C-alpha cells in the first residue's frame, strides 16, 4: 500500500546509489571510505536478459555484498557478469566475490596480468583493445586508447545508448586532478583522453571513474589537469 515515486536505487543506509539512464541501464555508485572521509565510485548497471551486469565492482567485497543482495531483487535479475575497465581496488577490489558466486569479470590479458601484481584474482582477461561483447540484447564494445590510469586502462562503450564509461581515466567534473599516479602513466594518459574525444567522440553520456554520468567535457577535463 505505502511506497514511494522514484527513480534511482538508495539502500536505507545511503552508501549505494543507482540512478537510471534509461530504461535499460543504470549507475551504480558504491560508497567506499578514504580514512574518514567517503569514496563514492559511480558504474554502469546492465538491465540483460542473461543476466544482470556492473561496470567494475565495489571496493571491497563488504561492499559488493551489499550491492548484489540489493539489486538482484530490484533488477529482477542475478548478477553474473562484470566489465573491469582496469586493476583498481574500485573496479577488481571486490573480485573476490564476483569469482565466488559465479560472476565472469570480462578484461583485457592485461588486466588479468597485473590484478596479481596487487594481490588480486584473475579475471576473463579474454578481451583486446577494441572489441565487441554480447550479454544477451546487451551490445559491448570496450576500447584501449593507450595507457593512462593503469597499465590497461580501458573505456567501456554502449553503440546501444551511445554511453561510454571513461572511468578513473576520465577525471569527474567535481575533479581537481588525476591524483596518485603510481600505477598511472601521465606520459600516456594525455594521449589516451585525446583519443577518446577524437575518435569515440559521438557520446550521449559519459560516466567518470567518480561522481556521475555527464558528457564528452570530462575527457578534455582530464587533460586539463594532467596537463
Ligand atoms: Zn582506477
Ligand atoms: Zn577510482
Amino acid at each position: 500500500s505505502q511506497k514511494v515515486e522514484k527513480t534511482v536505487i538508495k539502500n536505507e543506509t545511503g552508501t549505494i546509489s543507482i540512478s537510471q539512464l534509461n530504461k535499460n541501464v543504470w549507475v551504480h555508485t558504491e560508497l567506499g571510505s578514504f580514512n574518514g572521509e567517503a569514496v563514492p565510485s559511480n558504474g554502469l548497471v546492465l538491465n540483460t536478459s542473461k543476466g544482470l551486469v556492473l561496470v567494475d565492482s565495489s571496493w571491497d567485497d563488504k561492499l559488493t555484498k551489499e550491492l548484489i543482495e540489493m539489486v538482484e531483487k530490484k533488477f529482477q535479475k542475478r548478477v553474473t557478469d562484470v566489465i573491469i575497465t582496469h586493476a583498481h581496488a574500485d573496479r577488481i577490489g571486490g573480485i573476490k566475490t564476483l569469482k565466488e558466486r559465479g560472476i565472469k569479470a570480462h578484461s583485457t590479458a592485461l588486466t588479468a596480468e597485473l590484478a596479481k601484481k596487487n594481490g588480486y584474482e584473475e579475471p576473463l582477461g579474454d578481451l583486446q583493445t577494441v572489441t565487441n561483447l554480447k550479454f544477451g540484447n546487451m551490445k559491448v564494445e570496450t576500447f584501449y586508447p593507450g595507457k593512462g590510469h593503469t597499465e590497461d586502462n580501458i573505456v567501456v562503450w554502449l553503440p546501444q545508448y551511445n554511453i561510454l564509461v571513461g572511468g578513473c581515466l576520465v577525471k569527474s567534473t567535481s575533479a581537481k586532478d588525476l591524483g596518485n599516479v603510481a600505477d598511472a602513466y601521465v606520459n600516456e594518459w594525455s594521449t589516451s583522453i585525446e583519443n577518446v574525444l577524437k575518435r569515440y567522440r559521438n557520446i550521449n553520456a559519459v560516466v567518470p571513474g567518480h561522481g556521475e554520468v555527464g558528457d564528452k567535457g570530462l575527457l578534455l577535463h582530464t587533460l586539463d589537469l594532467l596537463k
